[PDB]
């Protein structure tokens, strides 16, 4: 449930593989690794209810969303969808995503809070996951 707070990575893996899968270039595909790995979190929780906000260099997103009610988000490639979040356990929730037009491939995210204090998060398309691993700031 201390979710909250701001986290820095220390890990970023398995990233370019899950932007094959789109089609991602291989120099977009290493730019965005790189910019990846700069990624800092920001997360506010209140219960069942979420803001979170993860930034890049030149680049910041945040998304607002309580567990259990669908609200709408990008997928890695921007192509809009709506996303659906439950818990798995106390303090792992999963991510579904779907997306609001045509085909595409099936992508879902992980978001965990460790025993170990760390954040680990999980993206997933098709058979590949990518992984990263914050600490608190
Ligand atoms: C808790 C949520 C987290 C840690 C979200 C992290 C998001 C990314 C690392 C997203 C990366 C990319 C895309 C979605 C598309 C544009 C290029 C990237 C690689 C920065």
């Amino acid at each position: 449930p201390n979710f909250s707070g701001n986290w820095k990575i220390i890990r970023s893996e398995n990233f370019e593989e899950l932007l094959k899968v789109l089609g991602v270039n291989v120099m977009l595909r290493k730019i965005a690794v790189a910019a990846a790995s700069k990624y800092a979190v920001e997360i506010k929780q209140e219960g069942d209810t979420f803001y979170i906000k993860v930034s890049t260099t030149v680049y910041t997103t945040e998304i607002n969303f309580k567990v259990g009610e669908e609200f709408e988000e990008q997928t890695v490639d921007g192509r809009p969808c709506k996303s659906l979040v439950k818990w798995e356990s106390e303090n792992k929730m999963v991510c579904e995503q779907k997306l609001l037009k045509g085909e595409g491939p099936k992508t879902s995210w992980t978001k965990e809070l460790t025993n170990d204090g760390e954040l680990i998060w999980t993206m997933t398309a098709d058979d590949v996951v990518c992984t990263q691993v914050f600490v608190r700031e």
